[PDB]
């Protein structure tokens, strides 16, 4: 029973989603004038707050909320510790809408108690290729193509309720108020991800992890000894030896991305992402924002061949707090971001990502099996994680697809 989600324009069961064969909206069309102009009522001791993401004080307040209260593993050993610089990056892409960043604070002391953030994204989200095949074989190509134009929608992230206020139905009102503010902008769909099962994902991908410092990872109980290494008398030693990375990048033309690479990176990324059912459309401004290197936040490298950029990869940094370990209190994790390989095998491109991440002191490289990420798991010695990242739409019926048809990276 979902007292909240059963009232919302989402598919309500896996059985329902299994039957969806076209993309399209779920709610009746509405207009902005149908949407209340007043923020939803909230307890008189709390207030809605829209942070100013240019104010160091406001960014710091969000930072501290998430540091102490955002996603935790089930054993409370690790918690994400997004940096202030990362939050300003993730929350403030080009043309972002300040009113889509929704917070609740306590009036008396102005303490931040809850947060949810929406940013604009332009998403291809029309009927998937294989369902269009089946639709065309039914003479319904027209209906299957109705919504192929990229849509300007909302990407939701960073939903967080302070630990002391959990299970008091604050998340539904936060979500409802964000929806109100987005709808008041004439935007009617959103996309979000979660590591938990909600009604009802259109895609789910397993997490995979590449140890860069396997001794540390075993000590902090992030990962175990892979089953294939349990046959050894000293598995950690063999792990270190087989996981040892080349001292140097295998691609001699590798260098950090620079502003003049933006147009070529845009073109090769968009050409690659076009082959996926669900994916973002990025302008030069958005390519610049999301991919140009930013210290401690995002790292992007290009390969030149024949004087031109032919390949690139990116990763971003999310440290996690390690709780209860007497030897370590932080885990430095690199997350595979966007990439495109036009002249070298993808596993050779991503090997250079691992080499660079190791040289920069990261402990582990994490990814979800979206894009073509599954294809280099075995080759580059990634191990399967316990987690799955689920992909969801708000007010968009969508057929179930494999994660290999998803090209939207979530931060
Ligand atoms: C058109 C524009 C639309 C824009 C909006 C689109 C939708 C966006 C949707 C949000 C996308 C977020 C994407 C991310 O950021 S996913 C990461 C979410 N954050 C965390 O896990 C951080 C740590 N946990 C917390 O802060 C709290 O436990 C949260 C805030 C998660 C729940 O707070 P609390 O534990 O105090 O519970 P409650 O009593 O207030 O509320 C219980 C209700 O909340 C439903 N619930 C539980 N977990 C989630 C979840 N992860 N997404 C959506 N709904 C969730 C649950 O099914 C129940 O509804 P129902 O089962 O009774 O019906």
């Amino acid at each position: 029973a979902h007292a909240f989600w059963s009232t919302q324009p989402v598919p309500q069961t896996e059985d329902e989603t299994e039957k969806i064969v076209f993309a399209g909206p779920m709610d009746e069309p509405k207009t902005v004038a149908d949407i209340p102009e007043e923020p939803y009522p909230i307890a008189s001791t709390f207030e809605w707050w829209t942070p100013n993401m240019e104010a160091a004080d406001d960014i710091h307040a969000i930072y501290e909320l998430l540091r102490d209260n955002y996603v935790e593993d089930d054993d409370s050993m690790f918690r994400f510790n997004y940096s202030e610089e990362f939050l300003q990056w993730a929350l403030c892409p080009p043309n972002y809408i300040p009113d889509w960043h929704v917070a609740v604070r306590r009036k008396a002391d102005k303490k931040l108690l809850a947060f949810i953030a929406g940013v604009p994204v332009t998403l291809r989200m029309g009927t998937p290729k294989y369902m269009k095949v089946k639709a065309q074989e039914r003479g319904e190509g027209e209906e299957a193509a109705k919504y192929d134009e990229p849509r300007h929608i909302c990407e939701i992230n960073f939903l967080c309720v302070h630990k002391q206020l959990r299970e008091k139905r604050l998340a539904p009102i936060l979500i409802k108020e964000a929806t109100r503010r987005v709808n008041r902008t004439n935007v009617w769909q959103a996309v979000y991800t979660a590591g938990v099962l909600l009604p009802t994902p259109y895609a789910s991908g397993q997490y995979f992890h590449r140890s860069l410092n396997p001794e540390k990872l075993v000590e902090i109980r992030f990962s175990g000894i892979p089953a294939q290494y349990q046959k050894f008398q000293n598995p950690m030693a063999m792990l270190k030896r087989n996981y040892q990375l080349p001292s140097a990048p295998k691609n001699s033309g590798l260098r950090e991305m620079k502003p003049s690479d933006v147009p070529q990176v845009r073109r090769i990324l968009m050409n690659y992402l076009d082959s996926f059912d669900v994916g973002p459309v990025f302008s030069d401004a958005e390519i610049s924002h999301y991919l140009l290197p930013r210290d401690g936040v995002v790292f992007t490298y290009v390969v030149e061949n024949d004087k031109k950029v032919t390949d690139f990869f990116s990763f971003y940094r999310i440290p996690s707090t390690v709780i209860g370990n007497s030897n370590y209190n932080l885990l430095n994790a690199a997350y595979v971001h966007y990439y495109a390989a036009t002249s070298i095998p993808l596993h050779q491109l991503i090997l250079d990502l691992l080499i660079v991440a190791h040289s920069r002191g990261f402990d582990v490289c994490n990814m979800v099996e979206i894009l073509d990420n599954r294809s280099f798991v075995e080759q580059l010695k990634f191990g399967a994680g316990d987690g799955h990242l689920r992909y969801y739409f708000y007010n968009w019926a969508y057929p179930k697809i494999k994660p290999s048809q998803v090209a939207l990276v979530m931060l």
